[PDB]
Order: structure tokens, then sequence, then C-alpha cells
């Protein structure tokens, strides 16, 4: 959210908001700079060779996609400079998003959504999940354990994929079962998509369309909203779609899009949703938060330190708003609950992001015209904290022009 201290690349380590830091992951991996610009929230100026074990290695595979859709560059975000830019770029947009109510709303509830205490074996006892927290190195070399909820990392070989991914659990489906798990969001400040717009009286007899550029902001805001979903465990599995186009062809040749996606997106494509399944989902989660408050009312040891299982119930109260009688029992509250889930699954949309930002951005999740640029929005005349590239004050600032990428071509390279 808002980040208080202006932070450099080079600063110095001081082991609590700037140290270098291992990852639950696996592997002896060696430590990482990151910076923690907010209360739970972390950025690890790294191309991400951690998360996954099947992708490790930054050079284009042979038969990799080509560049409007994927783009490589195995030596993207491997200098201090660079690292330093992508801090800052990162920064921005966190005060971008910060800057409107939606975006404070989504950030506040970001921090709040602490992954729940279902780690160990015993039902009687809570225990931190270890792939909920990062190992910060001390003084003297060894490492201490901290939780955190969000890590907006570096992306990994295909520099463009951006997505919000987390660590699994032997049996447990945390961001399914309302548990929730610790975020990482592979994205990339340096780079952005682009569209056509029909902003000419919609219906163009066969005209140069114009081309446009995503605002970075809103593409961070999407994932965000991924990361809000996948911190209250509830996600909609991605084998779950709906048909958007029409009629299918041959092995489900049909245009689909992934539940999860459409409500993320939100706006016109999201009638593509059915309300019964809506419905079910809404239930079943509503289930999984009740589990959770039982699990807390059944509890009695806890493991840790500087928290104590009263402490932490109420933690948990606060996240999935649950209800204390004087017996200190806790129970969910159905009008709570439905004011929750409706925030993380419903205003929380790219299409709501849209609106606050007041930005031009394609009216469908599918792009069938799809292009990317190399960008740089740190330094001030090229785009704000309040108005992105539409500059006030300059001729960017009218028709979207700043987004327009023919006519604000100096703030997009085109990368074929
Ligand atoms: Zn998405």
């Amino acid at each position: 959210p808002f980040v208080n201290k202006q932070f450099n690349y080079k600063d110095p380590v001081n082991g609590v908001d700037i140290a270098y830091i291992k990852i639950p992951n696996a592997g002896q991996m060696q430590p990482v700079k990151a910076f923690k610009i907010h209360n739970k929230i972390w950025v690890i100026p790294e191309r991400d060779t951690f998360t996954n074990p099947e992708e490790g290695d930054l050079n284009p595979p042979p038969e990799a996609k080509q560049v409007p859709v994927s783009y490589y560059d195995s030596t993207y975000l491997s200098t201090d400079n660079e690292k330093d830019n992508y801090l800052k770029g990162v920064t921005k947009l966190f005060e971008r998003i910060y800057s409107t109510d939606l975006g404070r709303m989504l950030l506040t509830s970001i921090v709040r959504g602490i992954p729940f205490w279902g780690g160990s074996t015993i039902d009687t006892e809570l225990k931190v999940i270890d792939t909920n927290c990062i190992n910060v190195i001390q003084p003297d070399g060894s490492y201490r354990s901290e939780e955190l909820n969000l890590v907006i990392i570096g992306p990994s070989a295909d520099i463009i994929q951006f997505e919000c991914k987390s660590f699994g659990h032997e049996v447990l489906n945390l961001t399914r079962n309302g548990y929730g798990s610790t975020q990482y969001i592979r994205f990339s400040p340096d780079f952005t998509f682009g569209f056509e717009e029909s902003l000419e009286v919609d219906t163009n007899p066969l005209l140069g369309a114009g081309k446009f550029a995503t605002d970075p902001a809103v593409t961070l805001a999407h994932e965000l909203i991924h990361a809000g979903h996948r911190l209250y465990g509830i996600a909609i599995n991605p084998n779950r779609v709906f048909k958007v186009n029409t009629n299918a062809y041959y092995e489900m040749s049909g245009l689909e899009v992934s539940f999860e996606e459409l409500r993320t997106f939100g706006g016109h494509d999201a009638k593509f949703i059915d309300s019964l399944q809506e419905n079910e989902f809404r239930l079943y989660y509503y289930n999984k938060f009740k589990d959770i408050a039982s699990t807390l009312n059944k509890a009695k040891s806890i493991v840790g330190t500087t928290a104590s299982l009263q402490y932490m119930k109420n933690v948990f109260k606060e996240k999935y708003l649950l209800s204390e009688d004087t017996s200190g029992k806790f129970s969910v509250d159905k009008l709570k609950f439905d004011k929750l889930y409706k925030m993380l699954t419903e205003i929380y949309t790219e299409d709501n992001f849209v609106k606050f930002f007041k930005v031009l951005n394609r009216k469908t999740y599918l792009n069938f015209d799809k292009a990317v640029f190399k960008i740089n929005i740190v330094p001030k005349v090229n785009y704000t904290i309040y108005d992105g590239f539409n500059l006030r004050n300059t001729n960017l600032a009218a028709n979207f022009n700043g987004q327009n990428t023919e006519i604000n071509n100096m703030n997009f390279t085109k990368l074929k």
C-alpha cells in the first residue's frame, strides 16, 4: 500500500525491512535481497527462478511462443540499476492503487488476510504453515522466520507471463479451503500490453483502430485481486470454466475462460458466469469459514513465540470477520460473510479499478489484438501516481493520448 520509506536497491541491509532472504520453496537457494514496503508485503527484485522447480532457467525454450504472446530475455532484471528501477516502478504502482478508495480497500483486505495456521497434524493445536513465511538473515548469519501475505517478484522465463502463485500443501488446498496462503505475484513494471479500442463511434468503417497500451497499475491491481481471493482461500479451481464465444469445435475447441478470470476481470464478461455456480461456491466457502471458526474454538495449544493462542484467534477473528460471544466462542455471521465475500469477488474487479483510474482498458477479457511494449514508469515526466500516462497539463491529458502508443510514442517501444 502506502510505502512510507523511499527505497533504493543499494540501500544497506538492516535485517528488518531491507535484507537478504530465502524462500521456503526448497533447495539451499542463495539468499536474495528483498524489501518490506508495507506490513506483510515484500518486494523481491529478482527474476522468479524459485517458486517452481521446473522453471529455473530464463532462456527461451525451443518452441517458445512468439513476441506478442510471450517475450524472453534471460538478462532482464540482472543488474543493480534494473532492480532499483523495478523496485521504484512497483512502489509507484502501489501508491497509484492506494490513491483510489477501491485500492486502499483492496490493500487493506490483503494486509488483513493472514494465511490460516492449519499446519499442525493435531487438530487441537494451531501451527503456522512453513510455506507462508520467508527466512530473513540475521547479523550472525542465522535465519529468522517471518510471516507474510504477499510478495511481488520478477517474472520467470516468459517476461510477460504475470500470475499470482503460491506454495501448495501435501494434502490441503490452501487457496480453496478458506485457509489462504502467501501469494507470490510474478510481475514487471517495465513492460505493458496493447489493445485496440473503438474510441471512434464504436462503429468504424474499416479504418486503422487506435493502438492503446494497458496501464500497468490496472495489470497489478488485477493480480492483487487474484491474490485477495487466494489469501482468503476462496479462489475458484482453474478447471471451472465458461464459454464466452458461441459454439464450440472438436476437442472442446470452444472459447472458454475460467470462472476465476471472468469474475476478476468483471464488467461485461461477468454475465457468462452461471448464477447457480456462483451461489454454489458462495455457500461452499461459507462452510469453510465455519470449519475455521470451529477449529479456533476446539483449539488449545499453539506453536511459536511472540504469538499467543488468544492473540492469533483474534487475528483470524478480524480476517474472517467472526463473531465472538461473551464465553469467547467464535461463529460465522452470515451477514458479515456476505459483505466480505461480495467485496472480494464482486467489488474488487479490474473493471471497477478502471473506473476509479479513469483510464482506457480493453472491454473483454480475451485480447485478439495483442502487442507488447517496453516502458519506463519511474521518471515523473512519463507517469505519475495520479494520472498514469495521461499527464494533466500536457497534450497527453485528453482522449487517453497518454496510452495512445502512436501519440505518446516516446513512452512505448514496440517489441514486435
Ligand atoms: Zn488473471
